[PDB]
């Protein structure tokens, strides 16, 4: 089961909007995951921060590749994915009634039922970012989302605490000055629950995708959960690509979750 | 006269500020500046938008090349630098009261004299960031100021407004859009602008630097002016990065520079 890799676009747009002179040139930069990954991911927000509808379209009518849109439950950029149709949407919060406390997708929202049937209807395949619980799973599998995708950030930030530097940097985080014994127990049992929520999603017939906050280094024990199909990462590809150029960041990539 | 090319790595540190996780990693990309570029530059703005007191630290204590620390005229920076003594401080404007209508320093700014001063009695280089006007170039050699550097800013909006696509893109600037003769003939002033500007300086025996907007096109008629000595170019090296990586995209440049 050979994992696909879907590449995140976003912080190759946050460069792009801090100058606003059009470099790095998003188009360029997608047709390198077009033909590199195995898909193209970008979340166009409400507030357009940083991928912009214009992204979508070209994305759309140019590249040789599966497109991912991630985008939250206002009607503006849901008629803009009924309107264009990306292969696959990534519902996922960005308001606080969409929010919850860790991060996934509130799955009781109001709107989320008749969006995903909107989408659906409009032959868009529907994933639902979540929080890795077992109940999360079991609702995502009764609003019929053909994919789930499992947040990684704690995860994540456990890692990097336990087996790099940050903690010793301005970028610390308060919430994890803690015991490296209490630490590493919480670790554990984040990666397990990865783990287990991955079978629950395989078990109830979804695709299981996951991802935020994945690098090259706190990926490789997830590369061992088999029953994760999919990860999908942004922030950390882009962040090496300005040492190796995208190209390579992506193979590199590529080369860890080989299993 | 070879080019000397200094490296600005604020856009590297947006990216980091971005995601606040510690990648790209700011130091990592100096120790390459350090070996490829002449000298590393970085802006600390008083609201640290990208750029930090550690970064200058760190770069100041580790890294094997000549810093050049760009700065508004507000104490606290000022103190810094008087700190941690970067070989080079180029003086610009941050706040109303030291910005000009066309972006180089207001050269009438009351704490600007004593400012020099301040650096000068503490060994630092000092540079003026200033718009190409003969009048600024005089007062910047009356104010003692070993080094100027010029302003390409309108110059660079002009030659990507009539050399690339930038005019049909979301990026185009409103103030540009005029007929294609009339940018002609600004682009052409201009350019002829920046030449006598140099010459000037040269005249007065100051050091003339330039920078602002510069990129892998728009660069190659101002390496033709024989009495700029150096080029401070940030964006749009990181832009290239992207794409090739930072050691490349530097070297891609100073291939560019060579005369
Ligand atoms: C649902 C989803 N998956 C994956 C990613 C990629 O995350 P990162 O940039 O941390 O790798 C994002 C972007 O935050 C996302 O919203
Ligand atoms: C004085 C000065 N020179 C050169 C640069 C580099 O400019 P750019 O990022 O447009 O190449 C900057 C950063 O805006 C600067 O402030």
């Amino acid at each position: 089961n050979a994992m696909l890799l879907g590449v995140n676009i976003d912080h190759i747009a946050v460069l792009r909007q801090a100058r606003m002179v059009n470099d790095p040139d998003l188009l360029e930069a997608a047709f390198i995951v077009a033909r590199h990954g195995d898909q193209i991911t970008l979340h166009v927000r409400e507030d357009r921060r940083h991928a912009q509808d214009f992204d979508l379209e070209n994305i759309i009518k140019f590249c040789k590749s599966p497109v991912n849109l991630e985008c939250a439950l206002n009607d503006e950029i849901l008629n803009l994915a009924l309107k264009l149709k990306p292969h696959r949407v990534t519902l996922v919060p960005e308001k606080r009634e969409e929010l919850t406390t860790e991060g996934g997708l509130c799955l009781n929202h109001a709107k989320l039922k008749q969006s995903i049937e909107k989408l659906q209807n409009a032959n868009i395949e529907v994933s639902l970012f979540i929080n890795p619980s077992l109940e999360d799973i079991e609702k995502s599998k009764i609003l019929k989302a053909q994919f789930i995708e499992l947040h990684t950030g704690h995860y994540a930030n456990l890692h990097n605490a336990l087996f790099s530097n940050i903690s010793h940097t301005a970028f610390a985080l308060k919430e994890l000055d803690q015991d490296k014994k209490t630490l590493q127990a919480q670790f554990e049992k984040e990666l397990q629950n990865l783990e287990l929520c991955a079978k629950k999603g395989l078990e109830l017939g979804l695709k299981v995708a996951a991802g935020h906050g994945l690098n090259y280094k706190n990926v490789k024990p997830v590369v061992k959960i088999k029953e994760i199909c999919e990860l999908n990462i942004g922030q950390s590809i882009v962040a090496r690509s300005v040492f190796t150029g995208l190209q390579n960041a992506i193979l590199e990539m590529k080369e860890l979750i080989k299993r």
